[PDB]
């Protein structure tokens, strides 16, 4: 069965200064509420939150900045300013902390829940957002990387080795995530992202195609970046088709992470992109196919509250085994065929799966 966790308790975390800034408190009421509304909710088992320890965010942060995201707990009005503004692209206020605290430990939740068979596989309404923040520092409207942490505590509570894939489907580049797991064979990570030679947001080359992984992770950091405007469902599909799935199935993963931003979605204000919400099933159906259905969804990004909603209730639709809707409708942008064949070129060395 599917697990699904939730806590109205995460929309606490806000702007004080700009309440329409896009990363709201309803993304996440807006997602439970349509799943309640498709009748999703009741066919799931719920799993509480809790928070995460502060040993367990060390796992991949470290103690500094474990220390100083906490101290914004009781910081006033102008010095959470101060302290937000130290940050890319990130907004504080007292509550903050609490909220990603039980973003990582309800996402602790859900994979132990998988891990002890309790569930097959899981979906995570959370916020804030993590794969942004690195070990030293918060970014992009993420405080902790969540899923990062996520896949060390799964090893924590299995064995090092456990081999977790983690696929970031969010617009965005996982600049954090990327970097958590860099020099690290026995976590995978796929990330398809926007990316306008540095232009797009987090503005890094780090988020290159020929960024493949250091020492014995060379080869286990693949990135798959997007030039030249829109892409949809036809270039995801794609992707999928040449490269996550063939390396995915290659890697043989015990367990599945998905940073499932649903910002490259139709109608979301800062990817620009139009993956559908059947687009999103296939995906997700795509990857059950992994880690004996082993499949953990965890909210990243996601701006447009219709878009998110409904692009996220059916992720979990597929994780609770209906049948995908009909859809890859139409030739790639000739951008995405040079994408796709770029990230072939820099990983054959590595996958046998892609010669
Ligand atoms: N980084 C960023 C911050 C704020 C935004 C708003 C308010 C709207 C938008 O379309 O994109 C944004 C991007
Ligand atoms: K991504
Ligand atoms: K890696
Ligand atoms: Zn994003």
């Amino acid at each position: 069965i599917t697990g699904l966790v939730y806590d109205q308790r995460m929309m606490l975390h806000h702007n004080m200064w700009d309440s329409h800034h896009p990363e709201l408190p309803q993304r996440i009421s807006r997602i439970f509420s349509r799943h309640e509304e498709l009748r999703l909710l009741s066919r799931c088992h719920r799993i509480p939150a809790r928070l995460a320890t502060e040993e367990e965010l060390a796992l991949c942060h470290s103690s500094k900045h474990i220390s100083i995201i906490k101290s914004s707990e009781h910081m006033k009005p102008r010095d959470l300013n101060r302290l937000g503004d130290e940050y890319n692209s990130i907004f504080i206020s007292n509550e903050s902390y609490t909220c990603a605290l039980l973003a990582a430990g309800s996402c602790f939740n859900s994979a132990q829940a998988i891990l002890t068979g309790q569930v097959r596989n899981a979906v995570a309404i959370v916020r804030p957002p993590g794969h942004h923040a690195e070990k030293d520092t918060a970014c992009g409207f993420c405080f902790f990387n969540t899923a990062a942490l996520t896949a060390r505590y799964a090893q924590s509570i299995t064995r090092e080795s456990l081999r977790v894939l983690i696929v970031d489907w969010d617009v965005h580049h996982g600049n954090g995530t990327q970097h958590i797991f860099e020099e690290d064979d026995s976590v995978l990570y796929i990330s398809l992202h926007r990316y306008e030679d540095g232009a797009f947001f987090p503005n890094s080359e780090d988020a290159n195609y020929d960024k493949v992984g250091l020492g014995k992770g060379r080869g286990y950091n693949v990135n798959i970046p997007w030039n030249g405007g829109k892409m949809g469902d036809p270039e995801y599909m794609a992707a999928f088709h040449h490269l996550v799935m063939p390396i995915a199935r290659e890697f043989a993963p015990e367990l599945v992470l998905v940073s499932a931003g649903f910002d490259a979605a139709r109608g979301d204000p800062l990817g620009g992109f139009q993956v559908t919400p059947e687009g999103y099933a296939h995906l997700t159906h795509q990857l059950m196919s992994l880690a004996a259905g082993r499949v953990l969804i965890i909210l990243e990004g996601g701006f447009n509250l219709t878009s998110i909603s409904e692009s996220m209730s059916m992720c979990t639709s597929m994780l609770l085994g209906d049948s995908p809707p009909s859809l890859h409708l139409t030739p790639l942008k000739t951008s995405a065929t040079v994408s796709i064949n770029n990230v072939l070129r820099a990983h054959a060395p590595f996958w046998s799966s892609l010669r």
